[PDB]
């Protein structure tokens, strides 16, 4: 059901390209927002009933569930609020400003903690928040995301311990967005000699 | 209501002690619903009766925004359930390299409601209507769980903003004590503090 899912996410102008700076300091032809999803009701849905079906499909256990900060915590809200399963707040809002402590919700150390995430490029976002949680004596075993960049975050989230499982990788989403004439032939081709680079 | 009350009882949302309120004051009680997160069940409830809220008060908006931080997840629920477009302010601290305040569709002069949990002075729903303000929406209601009576309504009103309460802390502690979870004591002392703290 990719083909729909990518449409719906490249008209809510999920897909900017210009040139940017990632949050890793890479340069890049593109990015993914995903902020945008919010603005469409059916669109968030389907974002959250795909990142869950994604985790029932590879048939891990989990107790709870963590978004990612920010943009990702909407979509483990929907996913938790729809299957009835408890919720983690990882609070980024003020950094490491004071003592207060930065997960809100129920800690039972032991339980299982499913990450859920937007976008993963190194894998970093994601490891800083499971090593939060583990702090607290959660276990955590698996990451969903919706687009994985594969610039190195599977690997990097294997070698801490995390199996990353994702909806749909970079290469894939481009594939998409020329044969649906979103995008044309060679942007994509720019856009993955570059990446390469 | 009533349920609704044992759920937030059971989540730890009634503290009692000695507080000191974003408004400044001191008090008897604190009401944190920081732990409904963990009970989705009852997450729903309390999204459904602030969007039952605004229903039965026939006001009309395009989009729904929560106050930060704990009402997000309320807003969002009440998007997801009923299809209502988004928009998030996005609170920080200022800092070097801040992204936009307000996050989805921004289309101005549409109108947005407010989504909160608890209303003490108002101050916290109004610095998030002038944001909206600032970014160009339309703002003319604000929905609240609990209203502490505090002085809410009425900053509000001052603004432009008219503040609709599903319960009053009066009505709580009442309903509390119905269901036996506080004795007829506190019950006064926090009455007594309700009528001092409009001072
Ligand atoms: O900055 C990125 O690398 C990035 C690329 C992109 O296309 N979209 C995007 O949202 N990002 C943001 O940067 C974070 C991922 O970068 P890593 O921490 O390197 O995986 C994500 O959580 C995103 O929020
Ligand atoms: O500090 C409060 O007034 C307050 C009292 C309370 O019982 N529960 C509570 O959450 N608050 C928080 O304080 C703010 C409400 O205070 P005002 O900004 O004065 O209306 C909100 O951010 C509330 O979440
Ligand atoms: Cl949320």
């Amino acid at each position: 059901a990719l083909g729909p899912l990518v449409t719906g996410l490249y008209d809510v102008q999920a897909f900017k390209f210009g040139d940017f700076v990632l949050k890793s300091g890479l340069s890049s032809p593109i990015y993914i927002d995903l902020r945008g999803i919010v603005s469409r009701p059916r669109l968030l849905s389907q974002v959250a009933d795909i990142l869950f079906q994604t985790a029932q499909n590879a048939g891990i256990s989990f107790d709870t569930v963590c978004g990612v900060p920010y943009t990702a915590l909407p979509l483990a809200t929907v996913i938790c609020s729809t299957n009835q399963i408890p919720m983690l707040i990882r609070r980024k809002e003020t950094k490491d400003y004071g003592t207060k402590r930065l997960v809100e919700g129920t800690i039972n150390p032991g339980e299982t903690c499913l990450i859920i995430e937007d976008v993963v490029t190194s894998g970093s976002s994601v490891l800083e928040t499971v090593e939060v949680l583990q702090k607290e004596g959660l276990k955590v075993t698996d990451a969903i995301v919706l687009l994985d960049r594969e610039q190195g975050g599977k690997d990097k989230l294997q070698a801490h311990g995390i199996r990353l499982h994702s909806v749909c990788t970079l290469s894939k989403m481009l594939e998409i967005l020329e044969q649906q004439k979103k995008v044309d032939a060679e942007t994509v081709g720019r856009v993955k000699r570059f990446i390469q680079e």
